[PDB]
Formats: C-alpha cells, sequence, structure tokens
C-alpha cells in the first residue's frame, strides 16, 4: 500500500497466528504490543520512551504478518499506550517513507 | 528521497530560523522540538507515549522548512529526548509509508 498520515497509520497485524493492529512507528526502533499471549519464557528487556523507560517482556522469533509480508522477528509486550511496528519489522517487510 | 528504515530517519529542518536534526516519526501526532525559541503566545498542553506524559509549550501556525518546503502548522517545544517530526508536519509534504 502507499499510505498517508492524516490518521494514525494503523496497519492488520498477524502475531503469533493472533489478529491484532499496530501503528507503523518509524519514530521506534522495537516492535511492542501490551497484551498478546505469546506462548512460552521471555527475557527481560528495557525500552525508552518520551516518559522514560519501561520494563519489557521480550519474545524471541515469533512469526508476524503484515500486507502479504510473513516474518520472523522480535516482540516486546509490555505497557505501551498503542501497540507498534517498529524500524526492526518494518525493515523486514521493505517499508520505506517518501516524499 | 525514499527513506529506507535501517537507521533512525532523521531530516534536517529550519525552525527559529535555526537549522535543527529530528526524527521523521510517523508514530508521534505532532512535532515537538527541544530548546528552541519561538516568538508567539503558546498553550500549555501535554503529549503521551512510552513511560508517561511530557508537558510541553504549544505553539500554533509555526514554519518549519522542511525539505525544500515552508509548512505551517502546530510545533510543541519541550524537553523530548529526541527532536521528531509529527504526522501534522508530515502530511503538509504529502510523505507516504510504502510497503
Ligand atoms: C517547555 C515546557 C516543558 C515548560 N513547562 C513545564 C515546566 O515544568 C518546566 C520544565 C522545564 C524546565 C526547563 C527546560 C525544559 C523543561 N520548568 C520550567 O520552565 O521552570 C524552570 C525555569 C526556571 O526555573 C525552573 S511549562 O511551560 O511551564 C508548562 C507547564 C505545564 C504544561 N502542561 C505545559 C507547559
Ligand atoms: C509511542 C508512540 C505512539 C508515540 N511516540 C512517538 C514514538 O515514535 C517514540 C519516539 C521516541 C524515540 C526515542 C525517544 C523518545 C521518543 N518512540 C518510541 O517510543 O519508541 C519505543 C517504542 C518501541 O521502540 C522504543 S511519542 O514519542 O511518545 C510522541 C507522542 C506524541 C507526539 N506528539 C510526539 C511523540
Ligand atoms: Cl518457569
Ligand atoms: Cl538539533
Amino acid at each position: 500500500p502507499q499510505i498517508t498520515l492524516w490518521k494514525r497509520p494503523f496497519v492488520t497485524v498477524k502475531v503469533g497466528g493472533q489478529l491484532k493492529e499496530a501503528l507503523l512507528d518509524t519514530g521506534a526502533d522495537n516492535t511492542i504490543f501490551e497484551d498478546i499471549n505469546l506462548p512460552g519464557r521471555w527475557k527481560p528487556k528495557m525500552v525508552g520512551g518520551i516518559g522514560g523507560f519501561l520494563k519489557v517482556r521480550e519474545y524471541d522469533q515469533v512469526p508476524i504478518e503484515i500486507a502479504g509480508h510473513k516474518v520472523i522477528g522480535t516482540v516486546l509486550v509490555g505497557p505501551t499506550p498503542v501497540n507498534v511496528i517498529g524500524r526492526d519489522t518494518m525493515t523486514q517487510i521493505g517499508a520505506t517513507l517518501n516524499f
């Protein structure tokens, strides 16, 4: 797709085969969801945002699909106010910013 | 330009007569700079993200030079860890995400 930015750029995303929504966020290094339930053990991880630093759960090698693109990546789960697709995943799907 | 996302997408912009670097940020509703002097009146606002909220000054109808274009729009000013160009400004230069 080619999408403009008048509204928040949410996409449908299948993450661990569960159907969710998340914001394509070129300012996010990492991809983070609030309450998807991914199976298994996870690694503690820290992420930083406008307000400070949060402790999140890092789940490795998680399947993610966006726009027909099926990728394997790292997905954080933590108290983010909105689900975000970060640059890690966006480079895997060949996403670019254009103007 | 077509910007890939293997690194953080910084651009140089002019604001308040000064050259500043800012992150092209499709997750940011509005543009925010740290430490700039703008002349008009401002209004106090708050923005939220990862780790909580940030107090900013909202200046309305401010010029920014980004790429080759004069964009007039809202600019927020506050102690953001990184300057960001948000959707409010990117929409005015017809920026799009492509994937
Ligand atoms: C640029 C904003 C962050 C300033 N604001 C918040 C204030 O905490 C602000 C925090 C701050 C100080 C210095 C640099 C950067 C930030 N301290 C402040 O300036 O005092 C200083 C000047 C000398 O002594 C103490 S604000 O404009 O006052 C305000 C208040 C409430 C809301 N909702 C919105 C804005
Ligand atoms: C969380 C999104 C929805 C909103 N933020 C934009 C995001 O791109 C934000 C940009 C940023 C980069 C580095 C340090 C600080 C902030 N990155 C971010 O948090 O990266 C996290 C999530 C995964 O990787 C790490 S914002 O900064 O809170 C924000 C809110 C409102 C306005 N007007 C402008 C900015
Ligand atoms: Cl256990
Ligand atoms: Cl700068």
